[PDB]
């Protein structure tokens, strides 16, 4: 096993509390409450009890009851199903670790937990709708993965090491996981190939619908079906000088220090050129 | 707060009825029905009971109870986790109209709740899987939003006002909220832009999996990825024609009383020509 | 009424066991077990308990229990909430038969009930973000169809015999239901016209996001929007050979003992040339 975003928060801010459950419990949720004390939301108070949110729905329940005034999210409160939700610190999601304030949906997740990915980079926002999926062989007369439920011992082998010897890289086989940088927006009905891409570039736009089939070089904005690059986001001075200076790396003081840096783009450029 | 579709039903036509819950509650339910006398559903009589199927999945399993048999949908019953389901009579949906015999998926409540639409007209019929989302700002460094739960007043301050002052409308400030016209037809894994588009004609179809990124106009036929017309429903005249006798905001007697123009393209032109 | 896959599952394989529920019950799933001794799920045994995870996500926590190592799925195991999964044998889906290792997703299910497909074959494997939708009329004034909802019988009648004389066949009226072979590939955020296909080809892929508006023919590649072929799956010689050899109807002895037949596309060839 390995621990769930909501454990994770738990272990960090809990600090003995009990779990107030605010919605209708879940089996899994329930395995996760079974260490703590935890019982159906009454009467809340921040001092004593953590408010878990099972749906996102139970959430904007909680948010619109006055009792909610008091709590800080993270701190105080979070949505059980919601694997792929944004974080003030860096989290883990199925050994991918995924920066700050960076949320996607569930495919991306779902991707993660196959291990598609490698890392996802800080202030990330990647659409609810977005998916991620490997190819299946091209190499032999099917396409069913499903018919390898059929295989024995001795079939399992001899379609087992052939997928391994692949350019192709079926089902992610044989190549690195993926990697998608910070500042990236992808946008709605996306697709980003597992099979055929390795890393995606920090600051890349993948406009939505878009169908990305090969890696996306940083701040390539891509549109169209499949991906190709109209625009690119800055100059590509600008470009290396970001990847140096790292801003989203920054602590918080930084940002709000150097907050006009990051509003204006050439403004930035004086300071870190 | 403000009314919910359930709520609004009951305000029409639950009469001093007993709400028959059919289905597992949720809280966000439990609270809308708190000021009446409600019960998990059993032996049900719309004369005494008004059931309220809690997903559309218990809506199933009412329809398919002989139980239901003599129940009326909306007068009679009606499903909670149904916000942008069609209705006999104009409703709202977080201060957006909608008209009558008009429907929509998550996105485009979602969207509604965000305030991206000022109203959706009658007879419209869009696709559950249709997104409306915004755009993200440009102008800067960073195209992450929640890069902002990490700034403070001041920081606010200054990232909220240059947003204000922006001609590309992100996040839909700036500008008019999207009007969706009657009989509008919209398919499949759709997408309108709200940053860019402030009405869709009246009776435009957007054919499915097009992304539409600026106004439609009346009557257009659009498809591809951007959406470009490759038909007008009906002649020019005829569109012109169909904005000033606006069958769409007829009674029903009026709508069986000229069924044959409606059913027939230009059996109307002669009627209304 | 007719049976649901876990209800067809239950008939093979119950053998006089209790069901033990993993899960909060759904009001539809609690109707398919009220003829069954039942219960919450605590300690299970597979020679005495069938185990039904109602959701997925119950699924997934059982499988994580190690209570279920014992048990087999389809023999011992199955989720209640999964209709269009895949099964070991051929079934049914509102009498559309689908065959063996065959899974779909929310959409083609919804598409079975409407009676949009005629059959499925054998190890055919559809993303569950794929849709399968008909086409509104275009004969008419409108194209909305829950106006339908305020005509009475006599506007009814003209209103359904229009439709039923059309070219088009919008609503999938008038023309028989589809056909998708064996073998078949669907991928994400794809569409189906089922107004306009009437049969998809035994082993077609459809690329992902890829907008199907004509019939596939037999091992057609197909990518893009609307959808043109890029490449075919083998020789033309190939595909003649596959539809009369039938390996996706063979036994599993027939499966394990020709399987290097299947992993070599062209040692097939000497076999069954
Ligand atoms: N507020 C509407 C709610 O949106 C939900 O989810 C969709 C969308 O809204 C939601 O919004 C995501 C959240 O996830 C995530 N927790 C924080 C992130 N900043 C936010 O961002 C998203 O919505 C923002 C609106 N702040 C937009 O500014 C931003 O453009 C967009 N990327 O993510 C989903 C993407 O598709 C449900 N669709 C709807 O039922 C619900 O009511
Ligand atoms: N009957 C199948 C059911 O469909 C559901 O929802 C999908 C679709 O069917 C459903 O259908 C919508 C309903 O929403 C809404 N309440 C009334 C509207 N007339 C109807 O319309 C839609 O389905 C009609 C089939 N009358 C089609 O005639 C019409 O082309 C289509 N726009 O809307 C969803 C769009 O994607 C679920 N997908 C499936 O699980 C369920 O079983
Ligand atoms: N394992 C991740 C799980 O995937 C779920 O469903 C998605 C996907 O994964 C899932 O996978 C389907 C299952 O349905 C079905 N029961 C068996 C079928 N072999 C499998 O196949 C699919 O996923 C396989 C990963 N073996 C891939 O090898 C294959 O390319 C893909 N077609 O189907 C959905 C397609 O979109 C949820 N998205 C996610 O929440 C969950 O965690």
């Amino acid at each position: 096993g390995m621990k769930t975003r909501l454990e994770q928060v738990l272990e960090r801010y809990l600090n003995g509390r009990e779990v107030a459950v605010w919605g209708v419990p879940t089996r899994r949720l329930l395995r996760a409450l079974k260490p703590f004390k935890f019982h159906t939301a009454d009467r809340v108070d921040p001092q004593y009890h953590y408010v878990v949110a099972v749906t996102d729905d139970d959430l904007t329940d909680f948010l619109s009851d006055e009792q909610s005034k008091s709590f800080q999210y993270a701190n105080d409160y979070l949505t059980f199903d919601d694997e792929g939700g944004e974080l003030p610190f860096e989290r883990m999601c199925f050994n991918v670790p995924v920066g700050r304030q960076t949320y996607f949906g569930d495919g991306v997740v779902g991707a993660c937990e196959n291990g598609y990915i490698k890392s996802i980079g800080q202030f990330t926002s990647i659409n609810g709708t977005a998916e991620i999926h490997a190819n299946h062989q091209l190499n032999m007369t099917f396409v069913s993965d499903d018919i390898q439920n059929f295989f024995n011992e001795e079939s399992m082998a001899v379609f087992q090491e052939k997928l391994r010897k692949d350019p192709k890289h079926p089902y992610a086989y044989s190549k690195e996981p993926m990697t998608i940088g910070s500042d990236v927006y992808i946008g709605a009905h996306a697709f980003i190939n597992a099979s055929t891409v390795t890393s995606i570039g920090d600051g890349a736009i993948i406009g939505s619908g878009a169908v990305v089939l090969e890696n996306v070089p940083p701040f390539a904005v891509v549109v169209g079906v499949p991906a190709r690059i109209k625009r690119y986001r800055f100059s590509k001075e600008m470009i290396e000088t970001l990847l140096r200076v790292k801003w989203w790396d920054w602590s918080i003081e930084e940002i709000n220090e150097n907050v006009d840096a990051l509003i204006s783009p050439e403004l930035f450029m004086k300071k870190y050129g």
